[PDB]
């Protein structure tokens, strides 16, 4: 990882709750612990960027924590001045203990930032099947629990057990999805980067035959691997 030097900004929950570029809708909240952010296009990576987590701190010499804080990329920012604008929870979780509603009060804030590994304790990686899906002829799905410093570049999908692999398409932000899916139950295959590497992820069995919209289901394995900057 690299160190960055910014500013950032921040917005009201309800922008926050309110879906962003990732997919993630309500569910960043969660994904988070709070501490979601819209990064600039360099970090958004067109959806690649999603789920990726960093250390942020600010740094008013008063105000701020030599620690600073979590957050996870949910958005992406669309504003021509800062890196992030986080939600108010993360920038809050920036101060000193007791100093929370004394940062809020300025704004911006210049910060210092790098790449860190997710950490989703006791939890693989999750596909979550999204609400356009239409059973038979259309699958689309969210990775959830994105762990360790990397980015799914490419993914493919066969029947469990079968050797047909045919690839995703990555329709928007967080969300992948297909209109060619196989019969029964399902199998994954991401290319994730390691260093500078492509590296496969096989997830053999994740969707069961009967899968359902609105589920999120448990992919059997974890990302821990790190992309050089």
């Amino acid at each position: 990882r690299c160190l960055h030097q910014s500013k950032a900004a921040y917005f009201s929950k309800a922008s926050a709750l309110s879906a962003g570029a990732c997919g993630y809708g309500s569910l960043a909240l969660g994904l988070s612990g709070g501490h979601l952010a819209a990064g600039v296009s360099s970090l958004y990576k067109d959806g690649a960027g999603c789920g990726a987590c960093f250390q942020i701190r600010c740094k008013d010499s008063t105000l701020c924590s030599s620690e600073g804080t979590r957050i996870t990329l949910t958005d992406l920012n669309h504003n021509n001045e800062t890196d992030f604008v986080l939600s108010s929870r993360a920038f809050m979780a920036m101060a000193n203990k007791g100093m929370g509603r004394d940062i809020l009060k300025l704004g911006i804030v210049d910060v210092e930032y790098k790449r860190i590994p997710c950490e989703y304790k006791n939890q693989n990686l999750a596909v979550r099947v999204e609400e356009s899906s239409q059973k038979p002829t259309y699958l689309a799905i969210k990775l959830m629990y994105q762990g360790g410093q990397t980015e799914v570049v490419a993914m493919d999908v066969a029947q469990v057990g079968s050797a047909n692999w045919n690839f995703m398409s990555r329709n928007h932000g967080a969300v992948w999805d297909t209109s060619r899916v196989p019969n029964g139950a399902l199998q994954f295959r991401f290319v994730v980067t390691s260093g500078f590497d492509g590296k496969w992820i096989w997830a053999k069995s994740v969707l069961p035959a009967e899968w359902k919209t609105g589920v999120i289901y448990d992919s059997g394995v974890q990302i821990t691997d790190i992309a050089k900057e």
